[PDB]
């Protein structure tokens, strides 16, 4: 059986590394981006070389708000998202919530507010909620005898948002409402044995704080992540569900 | 005399916070959204106590706009009603909350106000609340400023282990930790401590409170209230940025 | 009049907590144990200001037996703590696990007596005596009627607001912190019955030594977020004194940081 | 070839965890106390397996003094320990601590009881931990560094369910509070040595069935994932993952295997 996953913000970075991981091993992946097209595209064509049929790609912008065909909710686009997966493969297996907007909101010196509010809180927090119940809708209407035996859900948090960085108090705010997701949704879906649990990078790919980690001293790889985030999804890790992982070489054991 | 802002101050345990404030001597004025009423009728004991010492504003808080006012002008203006009316603002006490389920497994504008209106009071809302605060702070010369700012945000006990159902609310609550934590650090420079106080069972509506260890019942206003007000005193000008439990031992227990 | 027992009550944050409780009425136990004349002075201050207000008992809350006043085991000192408050003003309610010992454990570079007295003193002081203190606390209150106990009994633990971000080289003692987290929660638990609450209060930086250079003391200080500086004992104590009083009956099973913020850095 | 020394090894868990370790390529030393019998038969089964991938070591954990052949202590034996591992396969890359005590220490409804209550428990979840990884430290340090392995990982068995604590248990639960706290300590202090230090914290986990049936399915229902306690391997593989160098950024942190229970409330 080919399981199938749909990781948001797939285009690079970790959400091309975590697809990459589970194509890896054997899952069918889509792979949904917003702005990078091309990026997305040709990691598409590089899976799809390997093995035909195995990739596929969805634009969505995930911040909370309507966009134009009435006016499209973020709800709706949520639910074609997943609804894609089952369209082109009859399945959605795995979800990974790795799309995210990250950029200051300083509390100390209004289209910009309202913008930046439904950008980081859509992309970090409330897609990811609506696709976790688009996700468990498809999974309770099919018939359990045609269920998968390995559903999966891993949202990508944040290992440093209790040591907030400075100006950030929207996405900070965001990822702790993913926690709280993770959990809530835990408890909710364990009757549907999905598994919903949660990935705390620290530094990972920066584009002198690298000397700060512990471990090595430096950021990590996407696939010192995405290595993580794999596992979590095999059935080794079948007994781990509302925990959160951090994967950060120790930085949030420091103090300033 | 100090200034102090409560939301959803109309009954239970934002009443219990204001005439806590009031009997410390704070000037309070009480936020309402439907409970006019109950909002004007402790505004008239308040008063007839201490005269012009509470005043009334009403609100929606849920993230939506209104008539467009958007919810950041409306949070601006409940700050703004403390400095036109007394010239200051030194407590917020972020309580008004709305609270019921968004179930995962069993509607299309049902879920998009229910959204709004969990995140904003919860959340949303607050975060502009203090916003409104730090920047009217700020804008004040040094040498007029208080010497006391603390702002409270009403988290909950529970929230990490999840009350079935009520996933929205749950991100809604984690959402306000991380403001409480965020806003004690940014703010740190202009000595407004940000602090959060956590209920578990408190005045139940009506079993459930025979799960509570401590008492085996639910926790009276004044048990909760207490907290918050000493929070604002000054004998606690060194603690910011934590959530303090008033749960009587709840969180500690198993299924 | 309440009953108030302190350990390491002499100096620092214990004296604070003293005069603070002592402040509201309490009849104050002051434990020591190499502070004589600090405890004494602080007695005599106490007494001076409030007739037999105030009395001090020496012990080595280390994890060891010690000479016999057959060797004294840790459990016995400790219970003899607690009746020393009950022989004198006939109860206690309100104890402060405040001793504690604190010094370097490194993981990495005649001896073993300093390794085996290090596990003894951290563990003992930290957590261990604590546990004991507890334990003869809440026997005490267990044996007496229901009629004459006291209606506000309550346990603080001082944790420490920084474990989780641990010291480098402070193994032992940061782990004996973790193990007084674990018994604020499992006594608050046990002792929810006989409506004794057990909660925590957790430091950050208080009255921070100076035994260095100013400037790497004015460097320390200055990474606490709130008024970049190290606490006052009063800042500290006065929480102490709200977790003991009637207004805090509701809250158990709670450990609450008094660190200005230092908790929420990164390196 | 690397090593990985097993506390408590005898048994459950452990036993999950070695086997787990040697279907990974690893040399594995069984440590044991009172289980020889389980431990010599698992050792045959891995060496038969594999020639010479298997020794054991017997070691009371709790911290008293043993008699010798100047008393023992408990550092010591925990050097060991250590010692060999190095003196049989020259090296120790994996260090587990898993051997653990757990009985009642209540408050109250109420020797050397408690004298040896305190020294065992203790030592068994917390003050060993720390002097074996002590010792698994110092020999890492001591290696020169082109010799050294590039894999070190410690992993402590902890307890997902100890804040929301067991009734009368508080000696136990006290020392799995210190046992996280030598997990953060140690993963910072020994990162420079690019030594992992990290936790796992099963829920219920083969559980005991010394009880009434009715009893015994009313808390394994409690579990939200499955409504059962896990199987041994179910925590082991999440333990062997840790090991992997697929984890090797991964320092100072505990992972609950729980189902989920730490999300209940009474
Ligand atoms: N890298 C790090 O040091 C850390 C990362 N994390 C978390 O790990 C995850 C991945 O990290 P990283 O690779 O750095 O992520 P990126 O910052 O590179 O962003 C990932 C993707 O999110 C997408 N995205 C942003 N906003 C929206 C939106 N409004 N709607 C739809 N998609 C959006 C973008 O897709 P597109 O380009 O197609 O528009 C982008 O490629 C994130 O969730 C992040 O929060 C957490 C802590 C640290
Ligand atoms: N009581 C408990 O057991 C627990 C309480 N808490 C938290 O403590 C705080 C107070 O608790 P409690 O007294 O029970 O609170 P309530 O549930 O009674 O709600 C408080 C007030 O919030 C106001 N409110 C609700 N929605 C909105 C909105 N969209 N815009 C503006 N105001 C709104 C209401 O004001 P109005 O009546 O005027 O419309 C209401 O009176 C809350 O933050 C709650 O989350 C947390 C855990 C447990
Ligand atoms: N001050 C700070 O920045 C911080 C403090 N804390 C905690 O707050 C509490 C008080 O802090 P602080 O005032 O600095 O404490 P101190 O370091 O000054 O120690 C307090 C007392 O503990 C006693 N003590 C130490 N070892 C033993 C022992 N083996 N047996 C019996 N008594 C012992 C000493 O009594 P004597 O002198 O009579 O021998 C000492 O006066 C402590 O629990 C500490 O861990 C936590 C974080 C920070
Ligand atoms: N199983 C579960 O539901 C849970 C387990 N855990 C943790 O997981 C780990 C393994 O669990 P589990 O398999 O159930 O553990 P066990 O209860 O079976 O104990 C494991 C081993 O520890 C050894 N041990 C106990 N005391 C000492 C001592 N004083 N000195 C030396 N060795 C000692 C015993 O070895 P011997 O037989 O040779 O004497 C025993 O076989 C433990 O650390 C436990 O705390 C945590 C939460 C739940």
């Amino acid at each position: 059986t080919v399981p199938v996953a749909l990781v948001t913000g797939a285009a690079k970075r970790l959400g091309r590394s975590i697809a990459e991981g589970l194509h890896a091993e054997g899952y069918a992946v889509c792979l949904h981006y917003h702005r990078s097209a091309a990026e997305a595209n040709a990691l598409s064509a590089t899976l799809n070389a390997r093995r035909p049929n195995s990739a596929i790609t969805v634009q969505a912008d995930l911040s909370n708000v309507a966009t134009a065909p009435a006016p499209v909710t973020l709800f709706t686009r949520c639910a074609e998202l997943v609804a894609a997966c089952y369209t082109h493969w009859g399945r959605c297996d795995v979800l990974v919530n790795n799309a995210s907007s990250f950029y200051p909101t300083p509390l100390l010196r209004r289209e910009a507010m309202e913008t930046a509010t439904a950008d980081l809180f859509g992309s970090n927090a409330i897609a990811p909620y609506f696709l976790i119940k688009a996700f468990a809708h498809r999974v309770a209407g099919t018939p359990a005898k045609h269920r998968g035996t390995n559903y999966s859900i891993i949202n990508m948090v944040d290992a440093m948002t209790n040591q907030p960085l400075l100006g950030y108090t929207i996405y900070t705010m965001a990822k702790g409402a993913l926690e709280g997701l993770t959990r809530s949704a835990a408890l909710e879906l364990a009757p549907l044995q999905i598994r919903v649990n949660g990935v705390g990078p620290g530094l990972s790919v920066l584009v002198g704080h690298r000397s700060k980690v512990p471990l090595y001293q430096r950021d990590s790889s996407a696939a010192e992540v995405s290595d993580v985030v794999i596992f979590l999804c095999s059935s080794k890790a079948k007994y781990i569900t509302g925990t959160c992982v951090k994967v950060d070489g120790g930085y949030s054991l420091t103090r300033a």
